[PDB]
């Protein structure tokens, strides 16, 4: 990541967060870190990596 | 941790971070998280003791 990146595609429905599009990830290190949120949702732990 | 300090380890093989040389944990708590890195680097979490 950096170089080529994520691509993150949630599939239409519940959405990870926001409009649902998918999200990519510059942030050169990164973990990720996503639960289905009862609301029906993919919670993302905002700017991270090692 | 602090007090009695740590020391993680780098010797030959691959660096940690930098140099390899030992890294030391001063802080009374800490957290280390490091992973084996594809370009040979052990990277851990600044701070973020627990």
């Amino acid at each position: 990541w950096n170089v080529n990146p994520v691509t993150l595609v949630a599939a239409s429905g519940d959405t990870i967060k926001g409009s649902a599009v998918p999200v990519e990830i510059n942030v050169r290190f990164s973990d990720l870190e996503l639960v289905y949120c009862a609301p029906g949702r993919w919670e993302y732990v905002k700017n991270k990596q090692i």
